[PDB]
């Protein structure tokens, strides 16, 4: 998830 | 987004 909130927007 | 926040744990 850490990728996914990387990604953020 | 839905469709992973979906996922959520």
């Amino acid at each position: 998830e850490s990728q996914l909130h990387s990604n953020k927007r």
